[PDB]
Formats: C-alpha cells, structure tokens, sequence
C-alpha cells in the first residue's frame, strides 16, 4: 500500500473529503486579477468569477488588447507547463488562436461538449466540415484534416494557418465528450486512457509549447486533468496531491471544482501510478 493509497482510505472511510475540499478553499490564496475586471475585458469573459490573474494570465503579443482569460500554470519540479482557458466566445475565438500559435501549442485538450444542459459552454472554434474556418481580427484560419472518433472522444487533426505569412502548424484536438460540467468522467481508465492517449501524440514533450487545456470555465475539468498529469510525472521521479493542487492553485483560481473531482483525481492518480494502458483502453470501451 502507498502513502496515497493510504490517504485515500483515511479520506474515504472516515468521510473527510468534504472538509479536505473546505480546507484547499480556504487555503487557496488570492492574487490580483485586475486586467480581467477592466471594462474593455468584459465582453471577453464567460463568466465573471473566473479570472486569470495578473502574473500568470496569457498575454497576447502585439495585439490592441492583450487580454484572454488564460492562465499558464508553470510546475518547475515537474517540468511541466500548461495553459488553461475558459470556452473561447465567439469574439475571443481569433485570440484563442492567436494564443496558440504564438506560444507553439501543439495540442487542444477540449473536455467540455459545445452544449451542455441547455447552455452554450464553447463556440464552435474549429470547423467540422472542409469548410475553412477564417479569423479575420488576428489573421489565422483553421482546416479540419482528419478526425478519430471514439466512443467517448474524438481526436480531430486541425491546420492553424497563418493567413499573412502562409505559415502553418498541425494541430492535435483532443475532444474528450462524456465529461459533465461539475462532474466526474466514467471511471478512472477511461480517463487515463485519454490521458494517455495526449501524452503518447508527444505532445505534452518539452520540446513543444504548452498545451492548451479548456472546459467551460476552464478550471474544473480543466483542473482536474492537469492535476492528475502532474501528480503522474511527479510520482515518475511522495508527493502531496494537496500541496500540488494548492500550488498549481496559485497560476489560476479555483482548479478542482467539486469534492468528487477531488476524490477522482485521488482515484485516477493511484490507478495511473501502476504505469496496463492496453487494460484501460479495453475497460474505456473507446472502440
């Protein structure tokens, strides 16, 4: 048994997940969001208590406004980087791909389905058909190349182009669409083999930029998937899931939404731990 095995039984037995969740919130520190609340970001925001903070937010480079509700959640000891963003609007889709490019994302973890529940959680920022998908404010255009449809995901294969220099990258779309907002996925293989499935295209590699990762807000789904990839390449080198959740806390607020996306996150580390990728492929059921 391993000291996070041991940890989970505490929390589950004695039913302390709740008020492990109070304290992360209540230990969770505030930082200044101060360029997030300006009147010209308004329009800008999905939602008005989600705010990427002043000293990580992504900046767009050279643009009028420079503002995206994007944070880049660095971890040094893992050499891990990511950016996590709320559902691009449809007036912050040009800047969605502004970002990309010019911080040398190779890959889109997208863990939220367009609609959800009556509500519009995401534009449609990529095309679905052959149909080129233009943004003309900051001068990029997205093809769709090929798609790899799961059971419950989709890999889509996107061309980001740069409409002025004629420059163009692929672009990995990973579309993870059995994931409920405020909810938990199916069950801990399913997860960690779309988990793995990112982390085998490379690009999740250092020798790519990072990769964007995104839900509705941003900081719940989102949250819990760069949890557990941190903590698996953490665990690769003990580690304190609080301490890490609470440190990766301080690039953006709020990451883990609920007590359950907690306890999964627990669940899904322990699981992934043993790397059995083939075993979670035939238990995800993706084919």
């Amino acid at each position: 048994p391993t000291t996070i095995e041991r940890e989970f039984e505490e929390l589950d037995t004695q039913r302390r997940w709740q008020p492990l969740y109070l304290e992360i919130r209540n230990e969770s520190h505030d930082y200044p969001h101060r360029v997030a609340k300006f009147p010209e970001n308004r329009n800008r925001n999905r939602y008005r208590d989600v705010s990427p903070y002043d000293h990580s937010r992504v900046k767009l480079q050279n643009a009028e406004n420079d503002y995206i509700n994007a944070s880049l959640v660095d971890i040094e000891e893992a050499q891990r980087s990511y950016i996590l963003t709320q559902g691009p609007l449809p007036n912050t889709c040009c800047h969605f791909w502004l970002m990309v490019w010019q911080q040398k994302t190779k890959a889109v973890v997208m863990l939220n389905r367009i609609v959800e529940k009556e509500s519009v959680k995401c534009a449609q920022y990529w095309p679905t058909d052959d149909q080129e998908m233009l943004f003309k404010e900051t001068g990029f255009s997205v093809k769709l190349l090929s798609e790899d449809v799961k059971s419950y995901y989709t890999v889509h294969l996107l061309q980001l182009e740069n409409i002025n220099s004629g420059e163009t990258r692929t672009i990995s779309h990973f579309h993870y669409t059995t994931w409920p907002d405020f909810g938990v996925p199916e069950s801990p293989a399913s997860f960690l083999n779309f988990l793995f499935k990112v982390r085998e295209s490379g690009s999740l590699n250092p020798d790519h930029g990072p990769a964007v990762i995104h839900c509705s807000a941003g900081i719940g789904r989102s949250g819990t998937f760069s949890l557990v990839d941190t903590c698996l390449v953490l665990m690769e080198k003990d580690i304190n899931i609080k301490q890490v959740l609470l440190n990766m806390r301080k690039y953006r607020m709020g990451l883990i939404q609920t007590p359950d996306q907690l306890r999964f996150s627990y669940m899904a580390i322990i699981e992934g731990a043993k790397c059995i990728q083939k075993r979670w492929k035939e238990l995800s059921k993706e084919d």
